[PDB]
């Protein structure tokens, strides 16, 4: 079985050997390609992604057809980076941020005042076409010798790719996985006509479309039914038929990859106190502002003396106005929490260190993952799995993760400050035994959903859907 | 057949007789009750609504059981106004504005930043319950003598009423009509748990729930399926079964009621120019800001010389921040349109004269009803029916009206400025013959949807659903 994996980025580490000083390049561990390469059915794999750095650009120019990279067990993966036109790639990246598509799939628009699509939306869509073509060409090039290529297409940026693959390769298995939500039909069609229909056209020729959650699958089907009068959907079978394409929709949850010190000052600042931890990158969906306001409402209700709150953020796309504004709104809430509850009750630690975040998970006496919406949210699996304080988890009901862990957490409406405040109070009032037992159940529910099982689900699902599509 | 009609307001005109000077109270023509009273099946009718004025309060106190009011043809209707506790009433009215429920059903929230429900949402919901109880009691009291009462409950404010009527009258036909949209399940859900489920609990005991549009019916069914695990929906039959209640959903479109001078300065200002007219009350859903920006994009494109634009607004609930902000955003756009295109290219006429609005409809060379969303939008039926300039209509695809007239207008995504600009230019470029022919088809499509046909649809639909509910 010859695998061709496309994703937006292939995590490649660039450095010099500490002994020789020679340039070396190596794949990061836990990479999707790495895991796929270890599966039993896989004879070989190539990984196609975008050059997004100067090192990537250089590497791509050095090895245009791709560079073979070694893995443990003597396994190898052919990694090919694509050098897009910079202005195009640059524009497509802004098309993918909360300036457009991110707001579209992650529910960022109020409709009354935003959005208002101008000529920029048309240019962005044109550029997205050129970007999609670049990927399709690279992927087909890489797989030109292969008799029965299997295509795995990951990431929202590559939604246009399946249709182009299918045009050249009518009988190939093609899986598209989308890692973010799919919005309601009424919300999806906020997008300009050529975008709202063109993205569906790009996706449907896949054999299999996977999302992290049932809700996303249903929303996707409703979008298809709403916009594509030629399309026939079946909500029980989770299938679309459209211009002879039969597409199967699947839910394939992911939880975590099985693969330290707290940030400076945090351990002493937190000592002698119960610690509420909210963690997520600097993205408005992570909902930290509301978490802080809820924490304040809870503290007004008392019992929350000797309780502090940490807002751990990983800076990301701060150049996008919605992101910078989110951080600004969070700072405001934190400043106001401190003013009201007393100094240093709430801290933000905003910083990119995965290890610091895991230490925060371990230290927490209460974990809050109260996203406005989330495609899945892996942090809510990771955190209970490493936490050794029997911390309760408050989980928003709109995280894809809630479909798996909702029953084992305090599931909340992420927009209700009162409901969230009451959950904070109850979580902190709960006794050691009750928390110990609930934590154990939570860890049991989270444990099975590993990166490897999720990869196996993709391969198995695609195989079954490939047989079905062939028969029909 | 003894009809009991409940709505939020019964339009009553209070004055003195110009000859005698004696106090006069008379039902406004074209009221819903008036029309229902004229239907063939109807033996008598009572109308229950809220006292919302000093005159109403006084009239209610004078005739607590209700006052018989004469209609043409010697028909009469018993009109009973309810005196609610003022603080409860005042708070329920704010619950019903864009501060809460209006944003819920008319898609006003971005989720990332709004809303954040606090204790006010809980108090608002408590007050809503007291208000709902007031209406149910008054309705039951008015109909206490009736052997087989038929209940027609109109307006969103009365969504809680059917359940209370059903508790006391298990076998009565009850229709609830909702005049505004129903949002996608993911969006409805934003609401606090006790509200999002409590409202469904209140509505479902109706025999029949009507909306102006299919899309609303579907979104309602999805909301039920999403939140009420006990409920069984059928999307083809348009039914819900829940706790022994069988509820039928129906689409019952309304267009217009079959029943002058332009505002000061408008005729002369508009003379020698083609006139683009956008009309709607001061509510963010009417989308005038975007209409103006689109007009500007179109005028940049040229051909739009000797073209002016009127933004006709009817001031409503200006005390609501969303509404005042909308008017503010519209002024800003108009000011900027003039600065760019030349002085006095665009005018706002903001003012409650309904005859004036009709004159604007008649004068228009192009009509724009580009709502972000609209329960139905009757203006888009009225305007082509009175227009005598063969004006094209630009209609948002998110108005319930688009399900009936969409094919006969220029249907647009209300969030796409470019698409809307291109429709403005094409509509103004089109020749007299093509417009004359399109206007005639438009008027033919609009004409059948009268107030009376809509009332007949309700009675017929309810009757059929009552038989069905009885059998099952
Ligand atoms: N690079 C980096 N990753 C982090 C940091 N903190 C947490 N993470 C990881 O980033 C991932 C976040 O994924 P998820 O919770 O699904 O939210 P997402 O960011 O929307 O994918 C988790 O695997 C976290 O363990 C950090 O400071 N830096
Ligand atoms: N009272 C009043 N009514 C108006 C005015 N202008 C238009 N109307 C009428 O108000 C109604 C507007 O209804 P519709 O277009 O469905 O939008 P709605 O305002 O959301 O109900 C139409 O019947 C118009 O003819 C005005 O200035 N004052
Ligand atoms: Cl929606
Ligand atoms: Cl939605």
């Amino acid at each position: 079985s010859e695998i061709f994996l496309a994703s937006k980025r292939a995590a490649i580490t660039y450095d010099t050997d500490p002994a020789t000083g020679e340039p070396r390049a190596w794949l990061a561990p836990g990479g999707t390609g790495n895991v796929v390469a270890e599966q039993a059915g896989v004879l070989n794999i190539s990984w196609i992604a975008s050059a997004d750095s100067e090192d990537d650009r250089r590497a791509s120019a050095l090895n245009p057809d791709g560079v073979t990279m070694e893995l443990h067990s003597g396994r190898e993966i052919l990694v090919r980076l694509i050098r897009h036109d910079p202005a195009v790639f640059r524009n497509v990246q802004n098309f993918m941020t909360a300036n457009l598509m991110w707001a579209a799939n992650n529910y960022g628009w109020d409709r009354w005042t935003q959005p208002s699509f101008g000529s920029d939306a048309r240019e962005g869509w044109a550029d997205f076409g050129r970007f999609t073509r670049d990927f399709a060409d690279a992927i087909l090039k890489s797989s030109a010798q292969s008799a029965d290529p299997v295509y795995l297409v990951h990431d929202y940026q590559l939604v246009g790719v399946p249709a182009l693959l299918r045009e050249q390769r009518p009988d190939a298995p093609i899986l598209l996985f989308v890692h973010i939500p799919w919005p309601s039909a009424d919300y999806w069609r906020i997008l300009p006509k050529e975008i709202r229909t063109g993205i569906l056209h790009g996706m449907l020729p896949a054999t299999t479309i996977g999302f992290f959650a049932d809700r996303w699958c249903r929303n996707f089907l409703e979008s298809v039914a709403d916009l594509l009068p030629d399309a026939r959907i079946d909500r029980e079978a989770m299938t679309v038929e459209w211009r002879g394409h039969r597409t199967r929709l699947r839910t394939m949850p992911l939880g975590y990859s099985p693969l330290p010190q707290l940030p400076e000052g945090i351990e002493e600042w937190a000592d002698g106190h119960r610690l509420v931890v909210h963690s997520g990158r600097t993205d408005p969906i992570k909902n930290a502002e509301r978490a802080v306001r809820a924490f304040v409402l809870a503290a007004r209700g008392g019992g929350l003396e000797k309780t502090r709150m940490l807002v751990r953020m990983n800076p990301n796309r701060l150049y996008v106005p919605a992101n910078a504004d989110y951080v600004h709104r969070v700072e405001t809430a934190v400043a106001e929490a401190n003013a009201e509850l007393g100094s240093d009750t709430v801290r933000i630690d905003n910083d990119n260190d995965v290890n610091h975040t895991i230490a925060c998970f371990r230290r927490a006496d209460l974990l809050i993952f109260n996203s406005t919406v989330d495609g899945q949210n892996l942090s809510t699996f990771e955190a209970p799995l490493v936490n050794e304080r029997d911390a309760d988890v408050i989980l928003s009901e709109t995280c894809g993760a809630a479909e798996v862990l909702g029953e084992y957490c305090r599931s909340v409406n992420p927009f209700d400050l009162v409901e969230q405040a009451e959950a904070i109070s109850a979580a902190l009032a709960a006794g050691p035994r009750q928390r110990a037992e609930a934590a154990a159940r939570r860890r049991d529910a989270a444990r099975p959903w590993t990166l490897e099982a999720w990869v196996q689900a993709q391969l198995d699902g695609l195989a079954a859907d490939h047989a079905a599509r062939t028969a029909t």
